[PDB]
């Protein structure tokens, strides 16, 4: 089997992705944000506290024919920006873009954080992280991708983002017809449970390639890129008036700015983001200063290649026995 999924950014700044998912029987149709760096498939319901749902669409378990309260279990997930999400948990029948499991744990949120609530288009999160991450209680679930991994032509996903155009993600299958020149394929560490690999450099606009080892991970959840201050700060000294502001939040630029290519090696590969790509707008309504759309992950304790790069990249997570990625131009 395979499945193939439209995303589409949630704003003009490409701030998320949401690709529609179906749920239950008769159909319910939420937009998820499918999330490379977390493991619960979890959705706004009709169980979810009233104050804190502002315009998503919610899951109903109790009109679906196929829904079963998971007797006992219940979760509770914090992200690393602060958000946060906790409920109860059905079983129901998932499709996305045509591929179909049954029996998914669908995590019914009782309580979310005000970054969700705020959210509107965001009706849940669908994590395609590594099962070990899950965080139902007392019997952890699995994935989405774990579920449907045996029925699947090939045990892969791949995510292709659009740069404020919307994308695709295929399950089960490689469309070589979505990117150009050979994928290069790099090793993953399951070990903390993410899509963790090593980015063999990078360089900053025209300017030469600095071999260095980069460890992170590919995080189609996270907005940005977030990367050592040394590489960061590298990028903005290439950027007139860009300095890093405490008050905001991290790197902010003139408006006025052109900004400068950034590239991270894959091997011997080199994927090119363009700078349009780092452009993330005004920080506030009318000012002339712009956010950056690379920022520094100190403090984070990880390094996430979140969309900014993905979204340069046709990009293969390979969940053979030995999971790899790929990447590749496009
Ligand atoms: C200080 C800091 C800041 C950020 C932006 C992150 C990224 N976190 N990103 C994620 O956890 C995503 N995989 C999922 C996610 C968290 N919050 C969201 C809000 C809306 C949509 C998705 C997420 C971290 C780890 C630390």
């Amino acid at each position: 089997s395979t499945g193939s999924a439209t995303t589409t950014p949630i704003d003009s700044l490409d701030d998320a992705y949401i690709t529609p998912v179906q749920i239950g029987t008769p159909a319910q149709t939420l937009n998820l944000d499918f999330d490379t760096g977390s493991s619960d498939l979890w959705v706004f319901s009709s169980e979810t506290t009233a104050s804190e749902v502002d315009g998503q669409t919610i899951y109903t378990p109790s009109k679906s024919t196929t829904a079963k309260l998971l007797s006992g279990a219940t979760w509770s997930i914090s992200y690393g920006d602060g958000s946060s999400s906790s409920g109860d948990v059905y079983t129901d029948t998932v499709s996305v873009g045509g591929l179909t499991v049954t029996g998914q744990a669908v995590e019914s949120a009782k309580k979310v954080s005000s970054s969700f609530t705020e959210d509107s288009t965001i009706d849940g999160l669908l994590g395609l992280a590594f099962s070990t991450l899950n965080t139902v209680s007392p019997t952890q679930q699995k994935t989405f991708f774990d579920n449907a991994k045996a029925s699947l032509d090939s045990p892969v996903f791949t995510a292709d983002l659009g740069y404020h155009a919307p994308g695709t993600y295929n399950f089960g299958f490689i469309d070589t017809t979505a990117y150009t020149g050979s994928i290069t394929y790099t090793a993953v560490s399951t070990k903390q449970g993410f899509w963790e690999w090593t980015s063999t450099g990078y360089a900053v606009g025209s300017g030469t390639f600095k071999s260095t080892s980069i460890d992170g991970i590919a995080d189609t959840g996270t907005t940005l890129l977030y990367l050592p201050a040394t590489v960061v700060s590298a990028y903005w000294a290439q950027v007139s008036g860009a300095k890093s502001s405490s008050s905001v939040g991290g790197y902010v630029f003139p408006c006025s700015a052109t900004l400068p290519s950034f590239t991270f090696g894959v091997g011997s590969a080199r994927i090119v983001i363009p700078g349009d790509y780092i452009d993330f707008g005004p920080i506030s309504t009318g000012s002339s200063s712009c956010f950056g759309g690379i920022q520094s992950s100190a403090g984070i304790g990880i390094n996430i290649f979140g969309d900014v790069a993905l979204k340069a990249a046709f990009v293969v997570f390979n969940g053979a026995t030995t999971p790899t990625l790929g990447f590749a131009s496009k």
